[PDB]
């Protein structure tokens, strides 16, 4: 609602939303991530990473190779527009980015880079 | 929250929650279902059906055999404790049920009976 | 084997293979898709579509927006290297494509673009 | 060939077969599982568990909760007909079960109980 959304990854390896629309009138957008289940981050840790639909596979491939030590994301990956940290059960993290970094007409995807999760834990983001 | 929950079934064949807790102080519990997407019910229609974990397969099987006109649910199926109608994009439907029909110590599952959807559209309901 | 493969999509939204190897000596390669199930194409239609692993998500998103009469594929989608049409119960279709449209090394994916199906219906194709 | 099948589960949560046919003439049947991948047991561990289709959801829920050291299976779960251990990268494990445990006219499902996996890692087993 407004320029923010609350997203949560769960023990079923699913996100509560698979589509986000950021209104043109937002200077910034905030994503508050929560993990309501009871599984440790090493078994079911989730994060929210945003890139272009085109960069999704690269980020996911380089990400799952970095280990949970690096939250399953290549450090200083340029394709990642914004991301949360990798959290487990009971944790929460928020990320805020400037809407100036998104152009109308392009397709973005948000996803979880923890091994295998991106199969279900993905979704669309669009600036309208 | 209180004795109602709002559930969304979306166009990527996912519910927004896969676990529901019904407080024992609720005499009645209310599920409000909405379809936030743009696809029609003949293609991506969703409902919320409740049964025990044990009956889920029997209900899903007899259900997809009944067709769209029967909301993909078998009429007078005694395994269903409560259910919505099958809704499409933009539609909404609520169903209140009596919490005295659930008991402590039983595993219940909620699911969508539209063909194939219960693989991802399923979740737990337990009384507490 | 050699320059043809046969594949079946079923009512549980599963292809009977996860990987297709294309012998680099094949001039053209045929894929023969069949739907042995009972569900109609509007409820469980399956097609076989081929793109690079990087372009698949774009193809899946523009696909579901194009509707059933367009086989849930964007018309003249540059990223689609080859594709069958959407078939329902009983039906079969093939596509024969030129093998020089694939370069080796690169990763390719085959998947179904009918709504919600690609999360379960996908696999890899390698030129070997 | 013989009363045996050899099955793989890859790092992308996919078993290499959706269906297993057990010829009625076998006294016992053996499944030989291999995880031909690079990811370890705690991240992408897989197992082959067998139950009737009606019991699968119960097995998965109670399995999830049991933890890795219990191979994500409730100890002495009467609904589990047969199962392998939970394995990871380059491991193999076999299970042999009496075909007398199965009666025809009942539907069986094989699946992985590692968290999240069950929805994608599944298939049917039938007696012929
Ligand atoms: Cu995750
Ligand atoms: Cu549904
Ligand atoms: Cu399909
Ligand atoms: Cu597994």
């Amino acid at each position: 609602a407004q320029c923010s959304v609350d997203i949560q990854g769960n023990d079923q390896m699913q996100f509560n939303t698979n589509a986000i629309t950021v209104d043109k009138s937002c200077k910034q957008f905030t994503v508050n991530l929560s993990q309501p289940g009871n599984l440790p981050k090493n078994v079911m840790g989730h994060n929210w990473v945003l890139s272009t639909a085109a960069d999704m596979q690269g980020v996911v491939t380089d990400g799952m190779a970095s280990g949970l030590d690096k939250d399953y994301l290549k450090p200083d990956d340029s394709r990642v527009i914004a991301h949360t940290k990798l959290i487990g059960s009971g944790e929460k993290d928020s990320v805020t980015f400037d809407v100036s970094k998104l152009k109308e007409g392009e397709q973005y995807m948000f996803f979880c880079t923890f091994p295998g999760h991106s199969a279900l834990m993905k979704g669309t983001l669009t600036l309208k």
